[PDB]
């Protein structure tokens, strides 16, 4: 199988460990993982396209849309292939995220390792806010902690 | 993959920020940047197997050793895939980087994306120090500072 571990920090109390894994090359990616430091409510998960780190979570970029597309959800027909929707965090700030999504891939031209996954601010409204940002970021806010997705045992 | 980068960072003083450039699918890898707060030596640069940094650097794993092989400098036959071998820092501790490697890759079977750049304490031997650690790690200390691999723009 193919596994993956993402180190979530940012200048905040915003950590977490997020973790992949793919049985096969074309099988659905499982993200788990506990981030703390979160505002009760839904946060912004999306994977960005350089695994930068040289100006904080801001030199990651945009969102991972090899494929020249608008901004969505996870489920919708249109979306960025980095687009994972939104992770909820409970009272005490914690987030057990449990995502199951088949359009990321650990191995090919859209595979995700080396590249940024970001917990944001705010709530992303899936492509669906009306505006232009709705189609680009998803009105996520700001990126509260960020990391460079990479392999693991 | 044509370009990438690595923020060197750990529990000490060392920081730093490497660049690599990879223009042929088969060329070197051009691995140069500037990393701080080292003492003035030879220091271990070698590239570990997984970009995980859960528990620090010791959840990196080893070596990158794709071929099974023994501990080596980075002209030598006889050396894992990351094995890079040693960097210079002046009196002040800043060590400019300046590598040109080929048997690493930014893509294919040696690929480093996604795996973890890791300076080290002492110098390393290149396998020639006298004892079974110098076939392992080379004698190159303990992990200073480290960093995922991330594609750049
Ligand atoms: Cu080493
Ligand atoms: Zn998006
Ligand atoms: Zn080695």
């Amino acid at each position: 199988a193919t596994k993956a571990v993402c180190v979530l920090k940012g200048d905040g109390p915003v950590q977490g460990i997020i973790n992949f894994e793919q049985k096969e090359s074309n099988g659905p990616v499982k993200v788990w993982g506990s981030i703390k430091g979160l505002t009760e409510g839904l946060h912004g998960f999306h994977v960005h396209e350089f695994g930068d780190n040289t100006a904080g979570c801001t030199s990651a970029g945009p969102h991972f849309n090899p494929l020249s597309r608008k901004h969505g959800g996870p489920k919708d027909e249109e979306r960025h292939v980095g687009d994972l929707g939104n992770v909820t965090a409970d009272k005490d700030g914690v987030a057990d995220v449990s995502i199951e999504d088949s359009v990321i891939s650990l191995s090919g031209d859209h595979c995700i390792i080396g590249r940024t996954l970001v917990v944001h601010e705010k709530a992303d409204d899936l492509g669906k806010g009306g505006n232009e940002e709705s189609t680009k970021t998803g009105n996520a806010g700001s990126r509260l902690a960020c990391g460079v997705i990479g392999i693991a045992q």
